[PDB]
């Protein structure tokens, strides 16, 4: 089934006049105000106002879809003279719309890892993970991707994973003992714009 | 029943962002992208386009309310590998919603007309009609007021008819018998910010 019952409202307004969110309407209104359109659930009546004769849906103040990305409601349409209802009572959501706002940022970091010395190309040394607050299924705001600010060219890292592989074969423990890297996650697919995150990761060569 | 396959978006826009408008979906969608959504209708892949993958739709373009009101569109839900469809198609359509860009025409004017001298007060001598291109239906950005910015105190008009009147007793075609008066008509029902247009009415006074 199509599902349409959702309203959206884009996050962190910093105007004063208070955003519309949507209407609230029933095909038996026939415009002459006979119907009540009432909201309850979360948020109504407080971040969420209506208009009792029109059904329009305000929103009362800046929100942060990173604090709360969505709210349930539900929506009445009862006759004004005996408060009996038009239509049956119906669930829907009101979801608060993303902005790129926040930063990838490593949580875990920094990082430490061993790898043994003269390990073949290619072998796995550590997934670093950058975590992005932002929604990941609308546009880039949180697709990340992670580069190698310093440590090319003896090791790589994954653009989408993360994970930091050797990139030289015969490392010598004994010429070099210990490598620092940082590492780079940015946002909107690494594209200009994009906000970035950085880590150190700390590599020793085991014997 | 409940009207929830209706979006809106506010005319005039003049970001380079497209508009976000809405989002398809259906609950046959699992999130593994095995469905694709699709829009035909008025505007479909020109003036509104969809990401395929997300349902999400943006407008391309900034649009007019008096060219076009309303986009009346279908949406798809097709399986991905064979481009069938796993929902039935679905009606839904794009509210513009008005701003106040137009302002009142009085697109027969100027005006003339004769009264006879000597009339009582509150005669009848011509009704004047402004026009305005905004959405009567709601607000008032095409709800209008007549006031006569000259002509005062010989004529009045009647604040929401534009019916001018006599309002001096005992006017005398000897002594003069030609006024020219000067009505204006407001939006926003003539509250401050209204948009306003002016037409000239030339009375002869007769027998
Ligand atoms: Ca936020
Ligand atoms: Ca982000
Ligand atoms: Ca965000
Ligand atoms: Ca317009
Ligand atoms: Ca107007
Ligand atoms: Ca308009």
């Amino acid at each position: 089934s199509w599902v349409w019952n959702q309203f959206f409202v884009l996050e962190e307004y910093m105007g004063s006049d208070p955003l519309y969110v949507g209407k609230l309407h029933s095909d038996v209104d026939k415009g002459d105000g006979s119907i009540k359109y009432i909201l309850s659930g979360e948020g109504a009546s407080s971040i969420f106002i209506i208009d009792e004769n029109t059904g329009d849906i305000h929103a009362t103040k800046r929100l942060d879809r990173e604090e709360q990305a969505y709210y349930t409601l539900r929506a009445q349409a009862l006759d004004r003279l005996t408060n009996k209802p038009v239509e049956p009572e119906s669930e829907f959501v009101i979801k608060i719309q993303d902005i790129n706002d926040n930063e990838p940022k490593f949580l875990d970091g920094p990082y430490t890892a061993g790898v043994p010395e003269m390990s073949p190309v290619g072998t796995s040394v550590v997934q670093v993970t950058a975590t992005d607050a932002d929604d990941p299924t609308y546009g880039n705001s949180a697709r990340v991707v992670y580069s190698i600010l310093q440590g090319q060219p003896y090791f790589s890292v994954e653009p989408k994973t993360g994970v930091i592989k050797t990139a030289l074969p015969n490392m010598d423990r004994e010429a070099k003992d210990q490598y620092l890297l940082v590492i780079q996650a940015k946002d909107m697919v690494g594209q200009n714009g994009g906000l970035s995150g950085t880590t150190s990761v700390t590599v020793t060569l085991t014997d």
